[PDB]
RNA sequence: GGCUCAUCACAUCCUGGGGCUGGAAACGGUCCCAAGGGUAUGGCUGUUCGCCAUUUAAAGUGGUAGCUA
């Protein structure tokens, strides 16, 4: 499912802080995460593998680019 | 898909005038009175907490949709 984060250009994000912080969770790997679409201060990226709710209730409280943030389904 | 949004918060930094005073000078101190302002733009292998580049006088952290090639 695609996924909303309340960060982006204007917090200094980009595609791989998310890549490189997702991988890293016992139970994911790089192949489950699909598009990714950095913005002025929203992500989207996306999760294949129905791996989505798992990811999205684990990463409500994790240090991306050391920045915890707003995270859930895209809409 | 191009340019245009903030108000705040704790910071932090840049820019005066005037009496007196230190000092050989260069540069300072002090007290009185200020008025405003900056903290930005762009790069980087799609395994994160950064790195780098300019140009800012002054280069940080946090809270939430319009005019047109």
């Amino acid at each position: 499912m695609k996924l909303y984060f309340n960060g982006g250009k204007k917090k200094k994000i980009r595609a791989v802080d998310f890549v490189g912080t997702i991988a890293k969770i016992d139970g994911v790997s790089a192949d489950d995460i699909g598009i990714i679409t950095i913005m002025d201060n929203a992500s989207y990226v996306e999760i294949l593998n129905g791996k989505g709710p798992h990811v999205l209730k684990v990463m409500k409280n994790t240090t991306v680019k050391g920045k915890q943030l707003k995270v859930n389904k895209a809409n």
